[PDB]
C-alpha cells in the first residue's frame, strides 16, 4: 500500500550503494553528464531526460519516491540514457552494462520483499 520514505530508503539504498561500490565502473555515473566538459554538444538533443547516481541518491534521501518502481524507473533511465548515447564499443557503454548487471541482481530480491 503506502510506502514510507524511511521504509523505501532502508530497502532501496543498499541497491544504490552497490552501484557506487563498482570501481571504476561507477565513476562516469556519479555526477550529471555535462555536455560542455565532456565535449559532446549533441548530448541533450539525444538524451531528453538525464539521470545519474547523485540525482537518484538525493531523491531517495529526501523521500521523493512514493513507491519502489519510481526508484527502479530512475535507475533504469540512467542506464538506458548511457546505452542510447554512447557507442556499444565505448568504455562508458561497457561500464553501464556492468552496473546494469549488478543492479538487476540487487533489485530482484528487494522488489520481492517489498511487493
Amino acid at each position: 500500500k503506502i510506502f514510507k520514505p524511511e521504509e523505501l530508503r532502508q530497502a532501496l539504498m543498499p541497491t544504490l550503494e552497490a552501484l557506487y561500490r563498482q570501481d571504476p565502473e561507477s565513476w562516469p555515473f556519479r555526477q550529471p553528464v555535462d555536455p560542455q566538459l565532456l565535449g559532446i554538444p549533441d548530448y541533450f538533443d539525444i538524451v531528453k531526460n538525464p539521470m545519474d547516481l547523485s540525482t537518484i541518491k538525493r531523491k531517495l534521501d529526501t523521500g521523493q519516491y512514493q513507491e519502489p518502481w519510481q526508484y527502479v524507473d530512475d535507475v533504469w533511465l540512467m542506464f538506458n540514457n548511457a546505452w542510447l548515447y554512447n557507442r556499444k564499443t565505448s568504455r562508458v557503454y561497457k561500464f553501464c552494462s556492468k552496473l546494469a548487471e549488478v543492479f538487476e541482481q540487487e533489485i530482484d530480491p528487494v522488489m520481492q520483499s517489498l511487493g
